[PDB]
């Protein structure tokens, strides 16, 4: 019912249903997120910016609220939003 | 003597006596927090915003001080305050 | 040669020598830190603010540089400095 | 093919190829990083500032972009840049 998303060593735990709200995104589509699945550790691994992911995850948890963390510059966060295919 | 609270993968450890100071809150009421308990892991699980939780825990630690962290926007923090029933 | 310091669920790992450099403080004095030792998990446990502790630990690691994390208000951080007996 | 970097208890995970991009840095040089390796913990351990490391990692992830995080003071960050041999 929940999966583990490991962002450069930082492990997040989220419900599958939470991710399923946005099926056109990377994490919302099983076919896209499967490219980052690590079958040996039973988790999805992303070699990316850690401080951005709290906000990416919150976008799903909140049902659509996208906010940039103060400590992540706009150009860096905008690249993460593009990578996670939230537009 | 200690309880584990897992906020989307991030684990917090707090004495039950400290939560018990505020019985009208979610975490201070046995009936309410039981809805989020996981017997296998012996922890409470919330699929919620991570940055906000340091200030939620500080509310219990400080004996009732409610302080918004500078990196958590006011509308987000106010929703977390209402969810955990700290008002 | 290393000890584990658990601040409300957040585990820090520090060389004993790093702490020993300031023997008049809580963590640098064997008798003061012993009050917070947990023989079950072989770690020191503090029911305190998490965001402050990176800075407290960095005071030892850097050989004496004490800086307040931008995300922790001055009154809260000053209370932590007193608790850890850094003066 | 992954490397675990433990900064005072905080674990970071990166692909070895990512560090390998910059062979003249501490983490990109096998001989230099070997001094910090722990065979019994298959990880490299640094007793250093935690908040600075997200930005050290982002230098490798970004293909060489060096960005001072907003809540890490310049003198502290500059010392970490020097220690990891990024310049």
């Amino acid at each position: 019912e929940r999966v583990v998303i490991n962002i450069s060593g930082l492990r997040f735990e989220v419900q599958l249903k939470t991710l399923a709200q946005f099926p056109e995104t990377l994490l919302g589509d099983p076919k896209k997120r499967m490219r980052y699945f690590d079958p040996l550790r039973n988790e999805y691994f992303f070699d990316r910016n850690r401080p951005s992911f709290d906000a990416i995850l919150y976008y799903y948890q909140s049902g659509g609220r996208l906010r940039r963390p103060v400590n992540v510059p706009l150009d860096i966060f905008s690249e993460e939003i593009r990578f996670y295919e939230l537009g």
